[PDB]
């Protein structure tokens, strides 16, 4: 358990705790919305496509969305509100999500110019939703479905 973040379980996982090691392979599906009224998607993995897969970079040193999916049981599906300390750092991290599901490599080079380039001179992140998000500074509810959790 961390401040600012309330973890609410929709569906039980089934097994005991994913052995959540350095470089263990996390595959999860994920929804992201305000809190308004109307729970605005910000976004959906299962709309857009496929699962997101990420790699637990240090066990002993764990992303902030890491040490919502180290608390996941396999199929479990939990929603975590979580308060703007939290969250002020997501449009960007959905920007590099909504480049990569297209056909760019953020860390490429000329993508990153890109970026930095429209960001100064516009002050975008080239997505009307991310920077109404970036604005306005707000909590975010995450839902997580955790799909399988691969050994390195
Ligand atoms: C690289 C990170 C990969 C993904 C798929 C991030 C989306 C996953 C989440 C659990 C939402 C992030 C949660 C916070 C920033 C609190
Ligand atoms: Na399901």
């Amino acid at each position: 358990n961390v401040e600012g973040v309330k973890k609410t379980i929709l569906h039980g996982g089934t097994g005991e705790l994913p052995n959540f090691i350095t470089g263990s392979r996390v595959i999860f599906h994920f929804r992201t919305m305000k809190c308004d009224e109307e729970r605005t998607v910000i976004d959906d993995s299962r709309q857009v496509g496929q699962p997101m897969h990420i790699i637990i970079g240090n066990m002993f040193k764990l992303e902030v969305w890491e040490i919502l999916l180290t608390s996941m049981r396999v199929h479990e599906v939990a929603e975590f509100w979580c308060d703007t300390i939290h969250t002020g750092v997501y449009p960007i991290l959905s920007r590099s999500l909504r480049q990569m599901a297209q056909g760019k490599d953020p860390t490429e080079w000329h993508v990153h110019t890109c970026g930095l380039a429209n960001m100064f001179a516009y002050h975008t992140l080239g997505y009307e939703d991310l920077d109404e998000l970036q604005k306005e500074p707000q909590p975010l509810v995450f839902v997580i479905e955790l799909l399988q959790v691969d050994a390195p």
